[PDB]
């Protein structure tokens, strides 16, 4: 991979959008009120920051965010985020084949 895959680019924008304060990390607030963008429920939204802050931090990093976004396709997809699903979704090849999700922020 050349580094900027096609999706890439969105995830990091994506990220880029979701830290509000921008201080490199993605605060629960800041990821909430971004996936609010996303159209899922938020028991879904709640769900994605859970499978996502896995250091339990309270904040995701770049990278948690990277995943926390191929789980929000995941639903996006119409699926139901189940433990064999975010492992499927995160913790498979077909994880990089995954489209950065549709978030409603002006566009
Ligand atoms: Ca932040």
């Amino acid at each position: 991979m050349a580094g900027q895959n096609p999706n890439m680019d969105q995830f990091e924008a994506y990220f880029k959008r979701a830290d509000l304060d921008g201080d490199g990390r993605i605060s629960g607030a800041e990821a909430v009120g971004f996936f609010q963008g996303s159209g899922l429920s938020k028991q879904v939204l709640a769900q994605i920051w859970s499978l996502s802050d896995r250091s339990h931090s309270g904040f995701l990093d770049r990278q948690n965010f990277y995943n926390s976004l191929r789980l929000v396709t995941v639903a996006q997809s119409k699926r139901d985020l189940t433990p064999e699903i975010v492992n499927a979704a995160l913790n498979t090849p077909a994880a990089a084949k995954i489209p950065p999700p549709k978030i409603n922020l002006s566009a």
